[PDB]
C-alpha cells in the first residue's frame, strides 16, 4: 500500500549534504524525455503568460538566457544570474527543511529542486520540480528589489524558528513569492512562481471571478491559512515590489506574538478590513 515517492525515485542512487541539503546537479540523469518535458511546459507557459506575467518575469528568462528547450545548465545560468544581483541556484532534491531553506536565502542562494516531473505529469506536480524552481521562481531575481525582498526574507528566518513563528513566515512567502499578484496600470500581473509554472492556474487567477483579490496586509497574510492542493481561493495584491520590501521591513517579533493565540483565516474568508479588488 505504500510506494516511494517521486522525490525519493528520482534521488535514489544520489547523496545530499547532511546540514544544507545541496548536491551538484546531475546533468547525466536528465533524459532525452526530460529536456522534451521541459522543452513541451517552457513552450505552454511562454505561450499563455504575455499579458499575465508581470513584464519582468519574461524579462527575467531572456536576460537569464533559460534554455528553451533543455533543462537549464545551473552553472551556466549562475554566469548570468550573479552578474545581475549577487544570487546563485543550487541544486537540492526537493523540499528541504524551513531553517536550510532559509539560510539558502539569506546568503543569496535559491535552492532548485534539480529533477523533472515525469511526462504523465505534464499538467500538474504536487512537489515542486525543476520547471517550477527554476522557471517560475528564478527569473524575478533579476529585479534588485525583489531580490533584496528574498534576502530579508531568509534573513528573518532566524527570528521567527526562535519564537516558534516558522507557519507565519511560511504564509507570508506563500502568499508573496508562490502566489502573489502585483496590481498594474494594465491592469492586474502574476509573479507568483506557483501561478507562473501552472498550467490553468495563470487564467482563473486573472480571468475568473471566484477568487478573492485582496490588497496585501501584512498582518492578514501572516494569519492566513493555504491549502497546497488546489487553487488559491484567496490572492493578494502589491503595488509594487517595493512596497512589498517595505511593508516587511518593521520588527515581527510583536507581529508573531499577537498572531500566536489568533484564530487563523481561511484560505477562502474575508476579513472585516480587506481591501477587496
Ligand atoms: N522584518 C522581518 C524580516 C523579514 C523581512 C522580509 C520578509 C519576511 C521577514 C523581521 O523582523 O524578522
Ligand atoms: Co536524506
Ligand atoms: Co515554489
Amino acid at each position: 500500500f505504500v510506494v516511494p515517492d517521486i522525490t525519493t525515485r528520482k534521488n535514489v542512487g544520489l547523496s545530499h549534504d547532511a546540514n544544507d541539503f545541496t548536491l551538484p546537479q546531475p546533468l547525466d540523469r536528465y533524459s532525452a524525455e526530460d529536456h522534451a518535458t521541459w522543452a513541451t511546459l517552457y513552450q505552454r507557459q511562454c505561450k499563455l503568460l504575455p499579458g499575465r506575467a508581470c513584464d519582468e518575469f519574461l524579462e527575467g528568462l531572456e536576460r537569464l538566457e533559460v534554455d528553451a528547450d533543455r533543462v537549464p545548465d545551473f552553472n551556466k545560468l549562475n554566469e548570468k544570474l550573479m552578474a545581475a544581483t549577487g544570487w546563485k541556484i543550487v541544486a537540492v532534491p526537493g523540499l528541504i527543511p524551513d531553517d536550510v531553506f532559509f539560510e539558502h536565502l539569506a546568503n543569496r542562494r535559491f535552492p532548485v529542486t534539480w529533477w523533472l516531473r515525469e511526462p504523465h505529469q505534464l499538467d500538474y506536480l504536487q512537489e515542486p520540480d525543476v520547471f517550477h524552481d527554476l522557471f517560475g521562481h528564478v527569473p524575478l531575481l533579476i529585479n534588485p528589489v525583489f531580490a533584496d525582498y528574498l534576502e530579508a526574507y531568509g534573513k528573518g528566518g532566524v527570528k521567527a524558528k526562535a519564537l516558534g513563528a516558522l507557519p507565519m513566515l511560511a504564509r507570508l512567502y506563500w502568499y508573496t513569492v508562490e502566489f502573489g499578484l502585483i496590481n498594474t496600470p494594465a491592469g492586474m500581473r502574476i509573479y507568483g512562481a506557483g501561478i507562473l509554472s501552472s498550467k490553468s492556474e495563470s487564467i482563473y487567477c486573472l480571468d475568473s471571478a471566484s477568487p478573492n483579490r485582496v490588497g496585501f496586509d501584512l498582518m492578514r497574510i501572516m494569519n492566513t491559512r493555504y491549502r497546497i492542493d488546489t487553487f488559491q481561493k484567496t490572492y493578494f495584491v502589491i503595488d509594487s515590489f517595493k512596497q512589498l520590501f517595505d511593508a516587511t521591513a518593521p520588527d515581527f517579533a510583536p507581529l508573531y506574538l499577537q498572531l500566536a493565540d489568533a484564530q487563523p483565516w481561511g484560505a477562502g474568508d474575508i476579513a472585516p478590513d480587506d481591501l477587496v479588488l
